[PDB]
């Protein structure tokens, strides 16, 4: 409001605002200036029929084919058409916008020799709601996807409005816009980069962090519902003993989340309760008190911490990628044309595969915490499967655990894609990254975690009123509880659960519980 | 027309007719008789408040909870409600019908103690177009999915008409049907089985074989377009040398497919051409003739053969499963109630994971054959990337290869699910199969292969007119070619390919090319 | 002398102690705040108050209370009953890297272990008494460490010239008196991530050298095939795509190829190709390539990405090494901290990512091999680099297979940090499987030396088969001589297995990299 795509300072969060919240995009004057001057100089060199990859030569393997400058526009135009071969589902609006935003930023950096008109047109599509119908499958890491985008820039292909693809040509006339004509290198620079995987992966990682937070939120509530120890989160054990950035953060968010609880216990109270309970048992005596709780309720900082570490690394790679010249060849001033491979998404390809893994484990932990409260032998006194009435006759959450358990297994069948290169194009592309497959894998696990966490939020809230511990909950926990209960009623007798779960899962995919804390508490989560 | 669901002779093909072609289902009189008598006897035992799993006891872990027969209907009813917790996408109509058909057949076998009314109602939904809105995710292998189905049987849950879920209750009134009331063991028997994975997997495997066939079809065309040797398919090398059932079949389908070709060559001609070409070169001389062709055009029987073997094994397991009492506990006559685990989908869980693998390789082969014709160094004289005009200025199929290459990598990231058991329900379900995850994995690779093969059919047909070899094609090849060309025009100048590919892929998902051969030739493919 | 102070231990330091038998010393400070911590702590144990592992049961058995009068029995029963490692025994250097990691941990000072524990550990390392540690058993590292903790109390087995021998004889046979485990000593010895952190350290240190050796031969090959330098120019990375790793690889590629007579500047190519074009307003077919294939052009991007992953891993390992990954923990007038710093999730992720990264590194090396062996892609060289009559001779045609096979095998290795399975009742309901993660990485690294070994040979072969040895820059000749000094050129074809394994063992020793450093002074990042 409005975001500045200068190819230098764009952030993941900024990309999400443009994509999700329809924030206005704006290409700075100094950027348009850099572009204009670059175009003029580059035009003077192309005008001399000099050999320049994809400007005066065929593409990929057919680079050995020389094309005369008299075929300037045809060259770039056949490229986009013949490469618009994406298949499969179409990306949602917010996803397609992130990809376009990422492209625009790439070009706006100034090392692509694109006419300002292109930067202008892209931003116009974003600012005016013209969303390309981008097919998800095709890139080897992102020709196909970007080619489909590039098509709408010239009045071709399809734009995705209302979820269905509509012939771009028509929508443009229905808006007064006049199709562009691709000039020297412009079709190439529009598709020869990592904007597909970088745009989608930004959204994924931004939410991933939000999912880490909401994961911390529910976990805090559960700990308060089952009255666990707060010892595991004492700052000394992390800030001093094992200083892993993410571990330190999660520990801090946990302490803030539970500040003000009357339900949680402190190690000092735990041991005293044991000391007085071992009043005169013998030498070796079996107690009922647990000086410590299971890993699922004590190793949260280590596990969720590592997830964060992975998440921070990915955001850092994305930050650098968003503001890079994901293109080839590249123009600089007073230098020869750079002929390299900055279109290779390996860096992001690796990042997103790691996210997949990290999120998969984040879901593993959630799953076990669910199992934790549903198993009477581990819930610390809660009725079996949170049944509030007559067990047996009622299963309570018994069935609701399955979709969560099945999801942990499903996320585990998704393998790394960044290592699955297959040589194509006459062996010219002997090594690729498949980065867009990696990002989608991550999007899938992310989406799946929402369902798992949803079952967790419902269980916690249910655990709270069954034990009748609502008055003891901390402020944050009461916020979390009310947010859940405002959507789904407490479980009396057994009832259809599918809708309840899918309802909280949607609340989760839009940061609801993260909002509840922001407007109900003074807590500032990392 | 009409299929007989007797729980004894149902076939995969029969299941597909009910699902895909809306074939009428019919439960034989002897089956209804077996049911009625079973119900009467079982009712007399339940009536004696005797302990029977899920009839007079709680479910899963809560089996230790005893329920009085006075809670007959509530017991079964809470079960279905509380277990209707599926999440994610809803299965298509044909998929949901296969699952219901599989359930009905299970019960109709007679060892489930269900009232004939249930068999009657299920068949009524199938015969009258009442399709349940079954969520894809939830089963640990298939409670959730079947529970969602069971809901519509009692006027609850949702039915999927027009792709959207609509409150069952309403649709029933809009049809005059009156909701059933679940009696002793009826809610349990409706959800306690493998019908989810068995119904979906039947469709998958049936098509899988069709995909193997259409894979053989395109391969035959390609071999004829590039004039390869027919030697690799001589019956002696398989029927005698390496008698693998599927290998023998593929070899036979290849010989029939190419019978009548003028373009293919025979080893006897190949060597003579070499003998006369080595006219006086020296001792060691470099020729341009290849006595043999690459694996992609010579090992088709071995590779596609193994795929078939795997496919036949899966169909055989499914055949046995479809006609089994996927339920628990089970009733027999003059015996104690059987209390086991025939609900465990491991057998099918394993089968579908193998299908995933086998199909993945089937796509690997297709991919390489594509690469084969697009690479001028391997296409045997074809213009680079099948460009018919000025290469470089035109890329031809250059871009169209990517979605196919990317798909091979995507299918490779799908790992086995049958081994991903996670213990749930208070450790009562310590070992499960995840069979429905396995079947969906297989459905995904199947769906993906269609796209890969589509790119292959377009390339072959393009390869045919570019070389101008249409008059030499065998009858089957001309059939295949015309079927392709009837959908997509020959590639002149470069153009948007996305629609072309997606068009042939759809033709492929409905057996078009398999039909073209059936109405244009006298060929009977195995 | 490597200073094991639980504060500054480095990955490279760990290697020196493990591979080069570097001597270790525990600083007076560390050994001081050890006895002290031990002092206050011991004053807590006396009062017989609840303290996990010290006066309680283990894992899910924490409900069982244990009176102080069982101080030695507790620690001993623990270590002996958890010594259940199976499978192969870690190698001497591996077993060593683990021990060092555990010491550094207890030298941090918050484990409250008697100083002789840190002392005796250092002695084992300083005297060559290596524990026989089996590789399997850890859920991420009780068992692996339980075997280490045994040798300390004169039990289990030590590793002598390859085989496991009773710690009993070896100790008596060396004039050492076994120890007696006191309060919390047994638990502290086995309650951490020392196996995975230790092994991971060796793996990451070597991974980085592999990235360096991948670049070396890559440069050789790019030279032997007359590739373009355009792809590595600083503007394309330092300016256009600031990824640390990418920049580093580009720099090394410029340094390695520095002063070559076979390489071509883009300007020259442009002028070369242009000169080869007729006029009109048409499209021409040329035999020149303005750009070379990805395997010879996208090295900075791919290898740089690998480096970024290796850098992040070293980072996590450095933090973990100098961390108190033990439990419970002790502090100054603070309640006894009861957490889970024994959870290897952080390193489990790091190593899983390394496995992935190294696998791509191998994919790239392999495709370059394919690149040079295929006459349609080698840019001139003879098919499969045959010197004499092809067909009659296969050349390197046969050597390519194990290379292509390894890429496939590496791809069958999946992430382990996510395959947690609940055990110990349900007390350990979420674990990391980090030591499996480290071992997956160890395997891919090992397989990459084989893939590279083929590449190094192919490179030398292509050099003296095209006759460009005099055009090779200083670094290139160094690499070349390095190979010939081990394997001669290939005239007629012969048994390849020995040459390959020879160049592979050499690679795992740093024979190359060492050569560029000696014969060139070039400082590779």
């Amino acid at each position: 409001v409005p975001v500045s795509v200068d190819g230098e300072t764009l952030t993941v969060e900024a990309v999400r605002r443009v994509a999700e919240e329809r924030a206005t995009v704006d290409v700075p004057a100094e950027s348009i200036a850099k572009a204009q001057k670059s175009r003029e100089i580059f035009e003077g060199i192309a005008e001399q029929n000099i050999p320049i990859y994809g400007v005066t030569t065929g593409y990929g393997e057919m680079i050995y084919m020389q094309v005369d400058k008299s075929k300037e526009v045809e060259l770039q135009t056949n490229l986009v058409r013949s490469h618009s071969a994406g298949v499969g589902p179409l990306f949602a609006e917010d996803e397609a916008r992130a990809i376009v935003a990422a492209r625009l930023n790439t070009l706006a950096k100034g090392h692509s020799a694109v006419r300002p008109i292109i930067l202008e047109r892209l931003a116009q599509y974003l600012n005016e709601g013209i969303t390309p119908a981008i097919p998800e499958i095709g890139s080897l890491g992102d020709l196909a996807p970007l080619s489909h985008v590039a098509s709408t820039l010239i009045g071709e292909g399809y734009v995705l409005r209302d979820g269905r693809p509509v012939e771009t040509a028509q929508v443009l006339a229905e808006r007064g816009i006049e199709p562009l004509e691709l000039r020297f290198k412009e079709g190439l620079a529009l598709i020869n980069g990592t904007s597909g995987m970088t745009g989608l992966g930004s959204l994924v990682v931004g939410r991933a962090l939000e999912q880490a937070q909401q994961a911390e939120i529910v976990t805090a509530l559960l700990i308060e519902a089952v009255r666990g120890s707060t010892s595991p989160f004492l700052a000394e054990g992390h800030d001093i003993a094992r200083p892993h950035e993410g571990q330190i953060d999660t520990a801090a968010n946990m302490r803030a989340l539970m500040r003000g609880s009357g339900l949680t216990v402190e190690h000092a109270d735990l041991r005293r309760e044991l000391q007085k309970d071992k009043e005169a048992g013998k030498d070796v005596q079996r107690s009922e008190i647990y000086l410590q709780k299971a890993y699922s309720l004590r190793a949260i900082p280590q596990v969720v911490g590592a997830v964060r570490d992975t998440l921070y690394h990915a955001r850092h790679k994305l930050r650098i990628e968003l503001n890079s010249a994901n293109d080839n060849p590249l123009f600089f001033e007073g230098k020869e044309i750079f002929h390299g491979a900055n279109f290779h998404g390996q860096p992001i390809a690796f990042a997103m595969d790691f996210v997949t893994i990290a999120l998969t484990q984040l879901g593993v932990l959630a799953e076990r915490q669910i199992n934790r409260v549903l198993n009477r032998h581990l819930s610390y006194g809660l009725p079996e499967f949170l049944v509030s009435g007559d067990p047996g006759l009622h299963s309570g959450f018994a069935g609701a655990q399955y979709p969560a358990t099945a999801l942990v297994a499903e996320n585990r069948t998704i393998g790394p894609a960044s290592t699955q290169s297959v040589p194509s194009n006459g062996d010219n592309q002997d090594v690729v990254s498949m980065g867009l497959i990696s990002a989608r894998n991550a999007r899938r696990v992310l989406s799946n975690n929402n369902k798992i966490l949803a079952v967790e939020y419902l269980a916690a809230a249910q655990a709270v009123d069954i034990s009748g511990r609502f008055d003891g909950l901390s402020p944050a926990a009461k916020a979390t509880y009310e947010a859940v209960r405002r959507l789904v009623p407490t479980l009396g007798v057994d009832r259809y659960m599918a809708d309840d779960i899918e309802l909280v899962a949607d609340a989760l995919s839009r940061g609801e519980f993260l909002r509840a804390i922001a407007r109900e508490t003074d807590i500032q989560l990392r």
